[PDB]
C-alpha cells in the first residue's frame, strides 16, 4: 500500500508587475545559490540574504525539492504548503533545472518599478 503522492506540492505562477531587487539568496551548497544569483544578475550591495535548504531541511526562507517531482503541472513554477520550492539535483543546478528555476526567481521578485 502506497500512493506515490507529492510532498503537498502545488504549482504557482509569477507575480504581476514584480521585478528583481537587491536581495541575495544563500544555501549551504555555495554553488547552488551562486548559480541562482548568476541567473538573475544579483549585484551587491545585497539588501538582504534569504537562504535555501534541500528537503527535508526546510528552514531556509525558500526550499528545494527533488527533480523527480517536476511534472509539467509546475511549468510556471511551484511551492510547497506555504513556502516556495525549486528543483535541485545533487545539491546543484544544471541546464535542465535552470530554465524552470528562473520562474521561482520571478516569484521572489517584488512589485517595485524602476521609473527613475
Amino acid at each position: 500500500m502506497y500512493t506515490e503522492q507529492p510532498i503537498d506540492l502545488v504549482p504557482t505562477q509569477p507575480l504581476p508587475n514584480a521585478s528583481f531587487d537587491n536581495f541575495k539568496l544563500t544555501c549551504s551548497n555555495t554553488k547552488f545559490a551562486d548559480d541562482l544569483n548568476q541567473m538573475t544578475g544579483f549585484t551587491k550591495p545585497a539588501s538582504r540574504e534569504l537562504s535555501v535548504t534541500f528537503f527535508p531541511d526546510l528552514n531556509g526562507d525558500v526550499v528545494a525539492i527533488d527533480y523527480r517531482h517536476y511534472s509539467a503541472s509546475f511549468k510556471k513554477g511551484a511551492k510547497l504548503l506555504h513556502k516556495p520550492i525549486v528543483w535541485h539535483i545533487n545539491q546543484a543546478t544544471t541546464k535542465t533545472t535552470f530554465k524552470p528555476n528562473t520562474w521561482c526567481l520571478r516569484c521572489l521578485w517584488s512589485t517595485k518599478p524602476v521609473d527613475t
